């Protein structure tokens, strides 16, 4: 997509290189932010193949408030394979802080019921927040959240959402957060009743790896193309209720895919 | 300031009327972001005169990990005088979180000595985040956090932080939310040895109250004057050691103050 690949010229313009624990490094610039009005298409990188596949699943999981794999290997998921434990476990990342935050007095918040219930009765709220950025908590992830917390909003019947990124692999994992998102905002906007509006991305720590630069260069030579259109086929009763069949992409016609190494 | 009069624009333009608690009504958008490049000056509004002095003595306050304001009284701060209960307590807002974030298991997190050991010890780290968005313990606040979210990175020895800031009020509130963490980035490179990188504010539901219309105009007619310069006269042996009387603003010739209604 155009903002896409102008935040990817703009690592190259302007990012600094640096150095990872794991020894590859980095060309990384700080804050950035992107637009994507979910009216003019689904938001899917046309200029390499993406395959929706694996995001689908993983939202789902996430809004079952599971962070054990097993659901992500019962679809051949395989994006948490390297982060999980012996029993699948990944400790209390997303899915537990959106569906069940645990207070110190030994409550439990399920942020996303929260949020559904401030869109459809407070629409105006200026706080309709999903936070996974338990800070009680992060020693016990087997990551700290990348895409930390996300905020919803509601003007003239339209949904919009905004997402803080703290982390974000430009190559590999923005095109996947990113439709991710834009997914999560339709199936949001379908439970409330309201049009999909704007995806806000907005970046912290933004970076190319050092080993994906090869491929950044061909991606930046390609001419981003139209985007498709999201059809939801059925509307469930809740939002903890879509099944992976429910969606279909239609006009999807990107680029070649661009595999990269690890 | 040129990025601070083309927001107010910004919303003129493209704002859309959004109701609220008390029923003034705002013109509001969804999602912006702004960079500061503190190295070309402090980024205090000059189009109407603003001042430091609650501003710092907030911050202290916050520092501190206070959530009592008595500390404000004490130093005729009265920002927060019509959100604290009759004790002066205003719940476990910032400060608290700052300071002593309660985690499930009876432990509290200072993320300011975090940050701080990170920004010294860590520098590349990508998680270098301080949050006040402590699902678990609204319930427990005054008001939920407004600037809820922030994150430092450290490039070239030069200090960056983004805030996100769930809701901005424009003419009011976010001249003294810019200046109030453009102070901390400087209070934080001080005692870690960094130059000020940039300050990146972004926003999610940033509106004008339709009551200060007439002020917007009044400022948006005038033109920006230079950036003052911070002078912090006095380097503090921690970041919990600043007094009031160590900031000076120099080269601050704004144009007079613009009064508005709460």
């Amino acid at each position: 997509m155009k903002q896409y690949l102008e935040l990817m010229q703009k690592v190259l313009d302007e990012g600094t290189q640096k150095n990872d624990r794991t020894g590859t490094g980095t060309l990384s610039i700080f804050g950035h932010q992107m637009r994507f009005n979910l009216q003019d298409g689904f938001p899917l990188v046309t200029t390499k193949r993406c395959h929706l596949r694996s995001i689908i699943h993983e939202l789902l999981w996430f809004l079952q408030g599971d962070t054990n794999i097993a659901y992500l290997h019962e679809n051949n998921v395989t994006i948490w394979d390297e982060w999980a434990d012996e029993n699948g476990d990944l400790g209390p990342v997303y899915g537990k802080q959106w569906r069940a935050w645990p207070t110190p007095d030994g409550r439990h918040i399920d942020q996303i019921t929260t949020v559904l219930n401030q869109l459809k009765n407070d629409p105006d709220s200026r706080r309709i927040i999903v936070s996974a950025w338990n800070v009680g908590e992060l020693d016990k992830m087997a990551l700290a959240p990348c895409h930390a917390f996300f905020q919803f909003y509601v003007a003239d019947g339209k949904l919009s959402c905004q997402l803080y990124q703290r982390s974000c692999d430009v190559f590999l994992g923005l095109p996947f957060n990113i439709a991710s998102y834009a997914l999560l905002v339709h199936m949001m906007a379908q439970q409330c009743d309201l049009e999909v509006g704007d995806f806000v991305w907005t970046g912290g720590d933004t970076h190319l790896w050092s080993n994906h630069m090869d491929q950044t260069h061909l991606q930046l030579s390609r001419e981003p193309r139209p985007l498709p259109k999201l059809i939801i086929k059925r509307k469930p009763e809740s939002i903890f209720d879509y099944r992976f069949e429910d969606f279909e992409i239609e006009g999807y016609d990107p680029h070649p895919g661009i595999k990269a190494p690890v």
